[PDB]
């Protein structure tokens, strides 16, 4: 499937104590490269996701202080399955990983730059992967929820950012990247 190099925020999230892995099927995906640290910023999403049943996994810029507080008690406690990543990456480069992974799982990236924020998400903008595991230093996600025709109009897209590129390793990342959509 498709890995992140990225792992749990915190190992709370666990769900399979033996293995130290986070293990989801079905699971609801936000997109972000917003931190969230203010609980008023998650109240609203978490609420909707509870009464859903479903995973929530979180990548966002970081999550911390309260609102990873909050987080890992509704999970402690048996309120839902939640677990937070940080984004892959730093930047633009960031930007770009993000993208790709609201492509792949059909959420809506709730960008900065666009003025999308965290606090005002609903259900509707979470993408969905069939399967999630988090490692504590590597995420794994599986999905289905691509528009193929979405993932052929981003492949174009990296096709011409590889062919001009001169370093190696915007090279590996590019040519990486495109075996990830594809």
């Amino acid at each position: 499937g498709m890995e992140i190099d990225r792992g749990y925020i915190s190992p709370q999230f666990v769900t399979n104590q033996e293995r130290l892995l986070v293990e989801y099927d079905n699971c609801r995906v936000l997109v972000t490269d917003q931190k969230i640290d203010a609980i008023r910023d998650i109240i609203p999403i978490l609420e909707q996701v509870t009464r859903l049943n479903a995973p929530l996994l979180i990548i966002a810029e970081d999550v911390s202080g309260e609102a990873l507080a909050t987080l890992v008690v509704n999970k402690l406690r048996g309120v839902l399955n939640v677990c937070a990543i940080k984004a892959p990456g730093f930047g633009e480069r960031r930007k770009s990983l993000l993208q790709d992974i609201a492509i792949v799982t059909g959420a809506e990236f709730i960008a900065k730059d666009l003025g999308m924020k965290v606090e005002q998400a609903v259900v509707e903008q979470l993408g969905v992967a069939r399967k999630v595991t988090v490692a504590n230093n590597t995420t794994t996600l599986i999905a289905d929820a691509a528009s193929k025709d979405e993932i052929e109009m981003r492949i174009a897209q990296l096709k011409k950012e590889l062919a001009e590129t001169d370093s190696v390793y915007d090279t590996e990342k590019l040519s990486e990247r495109i075996a990830k959509l594809s």
